[PDB]
């Protein structure tokens, strides 16, 4: 397991523009396109991300290549954040997967936004650590995948995925 098939476990793959657990427009690997309401503006966005005409349709490769470039935007966000640097550094490998899941999933604000656990999981307190990333609107709104994500920061194994 690594990263690239945990987030493709957690996102699925749809090669047709559809609407996120949250309402917005996305594509391929959870790759969000707009958050405005009109599909027009979202296909706009689709294919000035792909690079061609695409009437709302891409193939799998432009979809992995997309996830490609988000993975790696992940990664690059965290360590040019002050906040999520120090953490991602801390942590072993598995965990790491855990937090560029997270920015991944929210944006490196929304994530940096989580302090206290933050700070927790620093400290390795993995227990304290899951207990408040629970109490969030994250994990009330996708709990399944939270209960993942946080049982990886929990023990620092794949077992969540497997
Ligand atoms: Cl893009
Ligand atoms: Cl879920």
């Amino acid at each position: 397991m690594n990263i690239f098939e945990m987030l493709r476990i957690d996102e699925g793959l749809r090669l047709k523009i559809y609407k996120d657990t949250e309402g917005y427009y996305t594509i391929g690997i959870g790759h969000l396109l707009t958050k405005s309401p009109s599909l027009n503006a979202a296909a706009s966005e689709l294919d000035k991300a792909i690079g061609r005409n695409t009437n709302g349709v891409i193939t799998k490769d432009e979809a992995e290549k997309l996830f490609n470039q988000d993975v790696d935007a992940a990664v690059r966000g965290i360590l040019r954040n002050a906040k999520l640097k120090p953490v991602y550094d801390s942590l072993d490998a598995v965990r790491r997967a855990a937090l560029i899941n997270m920015v991944f999933q929210m944006g490196e604000t929304g994530v940096a936004g989580f302090t206290n656990s933050l700070r927790m999981l620093q400290q390795k307190r993995w227990d304290e650590a899951a207990v408040n990333l629970a109490k969030s609107r994250w994990y009330n709104q996708t709990p399944n995948r939270a209960k993942r994500v946080i049982t990886t920061f929990r023990t620092g194994t794949w077992d969540a995925y497997k």
